[PDB]
């Protein structure tokens, strides 16, 4: 018995952007890192307009919560499906080997739970998302999916071998959604889930979302709830996309480096001002911010920012560097 | 005359996914590598509901079949337009060197051949395609696309310059398509090429596939047809899209040594979950299978994978390793 | 006062595709690079048809011009929006660090003008656009977008480490329109921009450009207009994409050095047949020219390519390679 001699640690989950507790280089050796997550199916409400749809959720948010583990720890999985939700679901972890990524060993019923481990024997981050036989796309695109980080046992490193260490993390899970449109382009609402089912295929049929959204709403990493940090902090932004491409910057800064398809054994791309982050993955950049004030965080199809939702916020606090910036001359008439 | 002291070698193309018999680590000097291909136009049956296409194929296949050199090897291509075809076809190789990769020396009516020799200056995985003058996208996206690949003489290397040894090696060719559509959303047919070409250049003008497929159909690479490995068998898959942009991943599994954008003089990236392979691009994928059972391989857009077809499966022979993933409570009731 | 002891050079920019002269290799120590760039509100024609838009330019072109400078310089732009325009404009450097990138700094009613200044950290090349808070994609997706190009002081260097110099470049904008359609297909025309935005925006939303053009109309690089180059010419071609994602390619060459995201700090990607410019980013290929004769160079979805576009030329002059491609047997009848 190996595994049974590994200590064994317990993780409580928070919801994202935050990111639960952990410590860059491995304070331990291996070890069983344990999770439980709620199922929750529930009614969210995804824009300005008010437009509700019916999500379905790791742990009753869109992302699920970002679990992290080193490389070569096993993660273990206490999966709950309670019966106060209608659907099957299981979970695919793309960190996993075997069993199409623990979907074929998960599935579970309303009322049913179950426990999967893996070893996470490949650095980075990875995105998990429900996979259920024949209902695969219309699972991942209500918002069930998250993402797992499984840092290098000594922490990151630059392209050069040195350490990168941050200071904050964030987890930005971004999602399309489908949300079926009648004839004159109004959303539609369904009474069932097996009611919805084929306008929600014919809906994602279009390949054309209707809504693209961070932490799972048009403005959810905005005002209050927009993303912080100080001049001189170094910040990792992890960021998922179960489904479909997407292309983050934050206007104002750069990633000073990204693993722009999110895989630690490889160097990071360099002073990048936008990456491509393909459908079914996620990436991660770091930045060290050298200027105080707002900040924009998109997908930069500025349609998609801007028009559909994917788009949030950093407030950042302190001192204004003119060397880097400035209004020689600010605006006034010629 | 330097070209008519070299060997030739005359190869017999098979149907994709499988490839020609070849050798990784070049055995001989560089060589003239010798193939024909029989253009065929026909129709093709794509999906499960019986939508029917014409199809315009390289050797009765979509995708055409792949080629195999190594580089500096020179590739001379006897391409045969049949008099019971009814077009013009030519071939563009993205791996050649001048005239639009062979296009502008390649044009052959029904009842025609060309030969073509170019040599092949450049390591990689390549798209080749047919590409008329004034209907390029139309024969790309009616099937007539392949791959080449350029092995370096030395065979392939990890990003340490250790060698890479596939045991197996599959190209997986994925097609979008454009079936028109009538305003209630059923495919269209037609008599005549001349009188399908104003719907087929609207179909295509609204950048939506109807049908995304490996193989040529919905299901191709499934059943009787799964792709076949061995637990601890080192598998190359080669993936190509001429026209647009894909996104593959192994559901299980990784991509343990990638190149993205096909070019082997660069390092591989490692553990992939999911790549980018840009519209008019191949890429390839080397992986060690860990786990036996059934894979999906798929275009991690899901929708795409799932909806319009771009899924293939692995069947894997071999022992089931617990300490990799393992259920230690199955689905039960709470 | 450090800047001030700088030396001030000011640049006369040109209309793209053409660049700007500069040195490769920084002849000086930093400096302050003065730009001037005149806002113009402009009727284009950008295709075949007759199309007309109301086009947002810098300059008076799309894309707007190409600046150049090294890393480490002062990048000092006089941005003027003068009366006869109608809009409020301002500029987003993705190169600069601070301020949305400028943009919340260089806000200019009709009639007014700025000087901003920025520190040009980081080497590449960039995207720079209009982003006026609330209406960024309109002004993107209306032609209001260029580049910037920050050489490292010691020019550009190859995957070793080694120089490579450039004997011409080339800055190829690419440009996504919207032009709203009505329920037939029919372009809309508006009669003032208020009147328009509205469907602007629902133009948008499809995420289904009508138009993807190089340097602001379809054919703009071709005929006259081609680029030009002989063999054994190294040639840069610097290509931006401020909204959505682009897969370049040159129709019998390769990017012998590609930079895809467009930062050089990074080694290039080698041998490339085709590379994803993400939606938001500027990209750099070098090519060394091997044959004569025309080329077409891409963006390589050849829907977008062929039907919507996104297609210029090169005209190379020189000697051709037998070796490298020759047509053995000419087509004729079998
Ligand atoms: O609801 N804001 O447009
Ligand atoms: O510990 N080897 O998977
Ligand atoms: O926080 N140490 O770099
Ligand atoms: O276009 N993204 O899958
Ligand atoms: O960088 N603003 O899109
Ligand atoms: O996975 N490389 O970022
Ligand atoms: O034909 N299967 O849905
Ligand atoms: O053999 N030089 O192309
Ligand atoms: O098959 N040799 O590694
Ligand atoms: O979206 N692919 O060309
Ligand atoms: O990894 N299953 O999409
Ligand atoms: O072409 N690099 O994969
Ligand atoms: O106007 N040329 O199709
Ligand atoms: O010169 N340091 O930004
Ligand atoms: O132009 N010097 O390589
Ligand atoms: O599909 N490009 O944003
Ligand atoms: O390479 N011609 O698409
Ligand atoms: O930004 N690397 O090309
Ligand atoms: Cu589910
Ligand atoms: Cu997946
Ligand atoms: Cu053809
Ligand atoms: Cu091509
Ligand atoms: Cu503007
Ligand atoms: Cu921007």
């Amino acid at each position: 018995v190996d595994i049974s001699t590994l200590p064994r640690v317990k993780v409580d989950l928070v919801k994202p952007p935050f990111v639960h507790a952990h410590d860059q280089v491995a304070k331990t050796g291996p070890r069983v890192v344990e999770f439980t997550m709620t199922i929750e199916e529930k009614k969210l409400v995804i824009d300005r307009e008010g437009t509700e749809i019916h999500a379905m959720t790791f742990n009753g948010s869109v992302p699920g919560p970002l679990m992290v583990v080193h490389e070569n720890d096993y993660v273990e999985l206490r999966l709950i499906n309670p019966d106060t939700n209608t659907l099957l679901h299981n979970i695919d972890f793309h960190a996993a080997t075997g069993a199409l990524g623990g979907g074929a060993l998960t599935q579970v019923n309303p009322g049913e739970e179950t426990t999967l481990r893996f070893k996470a024997t490949k650095p980075g981050v990875f995105v998990y998302h429900c996979a259920p036989e024949g209902m695969v796309p219309w699972h991942v695109t209500s918002g069930m999916n998250g993402a797992i980080m499984v840092l290098p046992r000594d922490g990151l490193k630059d392209e050069k071998g040195q350490p990168l260490t941050y200071d904050k993390i964030y987890y930005v899970g971004e999602q399309d959604f489908y949300v079926p449109k009648d004839e004159a382009g109004n959303y539609k609402k369904y009474e069932t889930p097996g009611e919805a089912y084929e306008d929600a295929v014919k809906a994602m049929r279009t390949l054309t979302p209707t809504h693209i959204v961070f932490n799972g709403a048009v403005g959810a990493l905005t005002g209050d709830h927009a993303l912080t940090a100080a001049v001189g902090e170094r910040v990792l932004v992890v960021h998922s996309q179960a489904n479909r491409d997407t292309r983050p910057h934050l206007i104002g800064g750069h990633g000073d480096y990204v693993w722009a398809t999110g895989k630690f054994r490889n160097p990071p791309d360099l002073d990048q001002e936008t990456w491509l982050i393909p459908g079914g993955t996620a990436g991660a950049a770091f930045y060290t911010f050298r200027q105080p004030g707002v900040y924009a965080y998109v997908n930069h199809n500025l349609i998609e920012a801007f028009e559909l939702g994917a788009a949030g916020h950093f407030k950042v606090t302190g001192e204004w560097n003119d060397d880097l910036m400035t209004s020689v001359v600010k605006p006034a008439s010629m």
